[PDB]
């Protein structure tokens, strides 16, 4: 069995100044961790969510997906629940409980209105489908909001300034989740 990693990436206006940090992290994880036995998908969200790269193990498609992420221009609202929903839909189509799926959400966790309730519910759906949910926090991120989305506080990592966050997340994923 081999991992399917779903990157769910915040392109809202709030994170716009750190889009390059988000992008670099995605590339680092894809290159350092996502082996030929693994697959990945790239999803972005603001007021709408989009699959930039559908789930694939093809390294050529992954490179083209990274090029596409380079061209993203963050602006707009933060409907993270719709990004999670597109990961869950692909997970369901791949076989739900029969897959080893990992969701990695890159966000500041700055959510309003009913969006926290929607996001927490969609992440509980992800766990029910057998996925482990991670959050990688951007800027002055909301620790507690990320902890209610990720499986646990041990699966929340800062994108910047943390001690060995990349190694830590790899180690976490490999230890099952
Ligand atoms: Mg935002």
């Amino acid at each position: 069995r081999a991992f399917d990693l779903y990157f769910v990436l915040d392109k809202s206006g709030s994170v716009a100044n750190n889009w390059i940090e988000i992008y670099n992290f995605v590339q680092q994880l894809a290159e350092r961790f996502v082996s030929p036995e693994m697959r990945l998908s790239f999803i972005v969200f603001s007021s709408q969510a989009t699959i930039i790269l559908p789930l694939t193990g093809d390294r050529g498609k992954i490179s083209k997906g990274l090029e596409d992420l380079k061209r993203v221009s963050p602006v707009g609202e933060t409907y993270i629940h719709e990004g999670l929903k597109l990961a869950n839909e692909q997970i369901q189509k791949a076989g739900g409980l029969k897959t080893s799926s990992i969701i990695i959400a890159l966000t500041d966790g700055k959510l309003d209105g009913l969006v926290p309730s929607y996001a927490e519910k969609e992440a509980k759906i992800s766990r029910s489908l057998g996925a482990s949910v991670y959050c990688v926090g951007v800027l002055d991120f909301e620790q507690a909001q990320l902890e209610r989305i990720a499986d646990s506080k041990e699966q929340v990592f800062p994108v910047k300034g943390g001690f060995q966050a990349l190694k830590g997340i790899i180690n976490s994923i490999l230890a099952q989740s």
